[PDB]
């Protein structure tokens, strides 16, 4: 999302914020829509060279790769042993993350017309606890 | 070197003797220049033969292992978890091998011309020690 401004996002987007991703389903999680369901090595008309070959499905490998679970730098570092920075990548440092099911209670409904019929009321409490953090630099928590 | 007599052999190999290889570099142990950096299966026009590809890779390792390690008989059988007898193959018997690292010290020039310069006096005291070894038969200690 490079939009420069609020003003060039969607009116719904900025009304209530842009919309997240649905828990995983089996639809609802496809793998990556540019994921290769083949991959060409260009032989020779009546010989293919053996040892090409190898060399052809070592870049593939590290290609699906990238494709299936490092499309992110940070990513496709760990993925070498190593360690980013959320300042090598400039990525929000997430803080803290709580989840939580909302519930409640139903009504039921008492006069001539309504008995028999109910209303799901859903109060649920709930906290969050973002433990001390050191602020290295001036910044915004979101 | 399958020199016949030493009247065969260059002056300087036989004066001085025969060059041996420098100690281990990168560009000082190319692989052999010989090695493969391909190897083609002649293939069908249209089609190619899933076992008979298999069967390529098995015949090219036999052959990469005898161009990289295997380049001696009593190398190609060690391999084969056998033993061979320097009577087997003809070759010299290493009874003893001793190494070392040769220094001694500078000496400081003092006259007019020559303070501040100095000569690197190389003496090194060694020892070998050649176990008491049985002779099978009649020869030649070198």
């Amino acid at each position: 999302l490079t939009y420069a401004n609020p003003s060039n996002m969607p009116s719904e987007d900025y009304k209530w914020g842009v919309r997240v991703a649905n828990l995983k389903s089996i639809w609802t999680a496809p793998l990556p829509p540019d994921t290769r369901t083949s991959e060409n090595m260009t032989t020779g008309t009546s010989t293919i060279d053996i040892m090409g070959l190898q060399a052809a499905y070592a870049k593939l490998h590290t290609e699906q790769e990238r494709d299936y679970f490092m499309t992110r730098y940070r990513d496709i570092m760990k993925e070498f042993g190593g360690h980013t920075s959320y300042d090598g990548d400039n990525r929000p440092l997430l803080l803290m993350r709580s989840e939580f099911w909302a519930s409640g209670y139903d009504v039921d409904g008492t006069d001539q017309s309504s008995l028999g019929q109910f209303s799901g009321r859903v109060q649920q409490t709930f906290n969050h606890k973002v433990p001390r953090f050191y602020v290295p630099e001036h910044g915004v928590i979101m």
